[PDB]
């Protein structure tokens, strides 16, 4: 670090944050190219082909598994993202269960 840093283009944003639906089934050809920036800005990710993802709508989002995405990000960012994905999958502005 120490200056000298020229990331990528950040997404669009009032101050710095995503604005997505809880549910990722919910997204758009956009939003899963948006979240998926996002994750990778936060969780610092990297060799993973955002390209992949170009097109694919929150639905086909949702059932890529660790293999379609370890074929389009490392093996640590699959554990990452699915992770991720597995709440928010579970979560549609509902109470909890249990």
């Amino acid at each position: 670090g120490s200056s000298g840093s020229s990331g990528p283009p950040n997404m669009t944003t009032n101050e710095r944050r995503v604005i997505v639906p809880a549910d990722p089934t919910l997204w758009t050809q956009e939003h899963v190219r948006q979240w998926l920036e996002w994750a990778i800005k936060e969780y610092s990710l990297m060799e993973i082909d955002t390209s992949f993802f170009q097109n694919m709508d929150g639905k086909e989002l949702c059932k890529m598994n660790k293999e379609d995405f370890l074929r389009a990000t490392t093996l640590y960012n699959t554990e990452v993202l699915l992770s991720h994905l597995s709440y928010l999958r579970e979560s549609s502005s509902g109470p909890s269960s249990g």
